[PDB]
């Protein structure tokens, strides 16, 4: 009973609330619809950040590089954050976007290995370059808010190149919030070392009735923004369509 129109201007008023420009597509079976305040975003390429490391997890685990109760022991060096100066599992890691694990998962499995499962996988443009530690934060894998979903889509139905268990392995690292029967499943991603930087939150809804809805918000980061906005204009959106 809510107009189109309504909806439409509801979310783009989230991102111009949080005063940046993005976009949120969602898939309803083999629909998508694109919200936000900068619709062109959606075909537009993007480093992934933290996003590639659902990929990174599944290359990994695929290929024996680690096992979900494997425990990434802290070397004792400075990390960027308190909370990463802590020995975790992949799952953990994830959580926390812990980088450090990620790029040792990323050395375990190796160049020439990376290249071959990102091509196979074919995710965002395929390209990873030279250093196997960093493609994924400042180029050159780039990825389309489009191409996002897609892979969450995947993701979520079981239907990447990877044993089911693997996808199943994964997928259980990623939920981040129950609303009432409602499961939300999500990476959440920021390029800090790129200009203009950019946010993610890339996931899906899983419903009381089984039914999964795939979803990528992709956003401008700006310096003094706090990394919760992916969050609030996520759930206010879902919200806003009925969804959660
Ligand atoms: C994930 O994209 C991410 C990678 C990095 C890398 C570095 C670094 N110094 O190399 C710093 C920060 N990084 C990231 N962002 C996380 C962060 O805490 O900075 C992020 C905000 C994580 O917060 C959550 N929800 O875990 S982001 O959402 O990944």
């Amino acid at each position: 009973h809510i107009s189109s129109q309504q909806h439409e201007k509801a979310i783009k008023s989230y991102f111009d609330e949080a005063q940046t420009q993005g976009v949120i597509i969602i898939k309803e079976g083999k629909n998508l619809s694109t919200y936000g305040n900068a619709l062109a975003r959606a075909n537009k390429e993007y480093v992934p950040a933290s996003t590639f490391k659902m990929l990174n997890a599944l290359i990994g685990l695929e290929n024996h590089k680690a096992t979900t109760n494997e425990i990434f022991k802290w070397d004792g060096k400075k990390r960027t954050y308190p909370m990463w100066e802590k020995d975790m599992t992949l799952g953990e890691a994830m959580a926390l976007s812990a980088v450090p694990v990620y790029q040792e998962l990323a050395r375990r499995t190796g160049l020439e290995l990376m290249q071959k499962e990102v091509k196979r996988v074919n995710f965002g443009n395929t390209n990873i370059g030279t250093q196997v530690d960093n493609f994924w934060l400042v180029g050159p894998l780039k990825i389309t808010p489009v191409q996002e979903v897609n892979f969450a889509d995947d993701l979520a139905h079981n239907r990447l190149p990877f044993k089911l268990e693997t996808q199943e392995e994964v997928k259980k690292m990623l939920l981040i919030k129950e609303v009432n029967g409602s499961k939300i499943y999500a990476k959440s991603g920021w390029g800090m070392g790129v200009t203009p930087q950019v946010g993610w939150l890339t996931g899906w809804v899983e419903q009381a009735n089984g039914k999964k809805i795939p979803f990528s918000l992709n956003l401008e980061m700006k310096e003094g923004m706090s990394g919760s906005i992916r969050n609030e204009i996520t759930y206010k959106s879902l919200e806003n369509l009925g969804i959660i």
